[PDB]
């Protein structure tokens, strides 16, 4: 069921999990919760998500609580500004340290509590 896009395969889960249990599942399939590094990747992801909410690889790192990608793609604050839902990340209840794709729009991301269960998206490189 992996879907192909620009050199990567993507798994849109059928079972919901917490952010970390989702990441573990991804790692057990030689992948990671997905990073997003271009408008075209954001578009592919939210369109395929079809209006449902999916964990992606957004999580906090460092003392500052800077956003980061679990697959170790460097997080680009400037280039990623356009990808958040206006008002996010809002850190609601001061307990939102993971990120999902929520709205079917380029402005898609929301921060939400890591212990909440959602469907999730894994990303796995194709290596010829
Ligand atoms: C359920 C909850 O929804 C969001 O937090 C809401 C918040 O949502 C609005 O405002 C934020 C910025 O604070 C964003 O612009 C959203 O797009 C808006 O919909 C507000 O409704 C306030 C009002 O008291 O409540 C918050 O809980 C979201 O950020 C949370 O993660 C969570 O999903
Ligand atoms: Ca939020």
């Amino acid at each position: 069921g992996w879907k192909y896009f620009k050199g990567n395969f993507y798994y849109f889960s059928l079972i919901p999990k917490t952010w970390y249990s989702a990441e573990q599942f991804c790692v057990s399939r030689n992948s990671h919760l997905t990073s997003v590094t271009s408008e075209s990747e954001q578009e592919f992801l939210y369109k395929t998500a079809g209006g449902l909410i999916y964990w992606i690889g957004l999580t906090k790192a460092g003392m500052e609580g800077d956003w980061s990608w679990v697959d170790d793609t460097p997080f680009n604050k400037v280039q990623s500004a356009r990808f958040w839902i206006p008002g996010e990340p809002n850190n609601a209840g001061n307990n939102e340290h993971c990120g999902n794709i929520k709205a079917p729009s380029l402005q898609a991301w929301n921060d939400a509590p890591c212990d909440k269960t959602f469907l999730f998206i894994c990303k796995r490189p194709y290596v010829p």
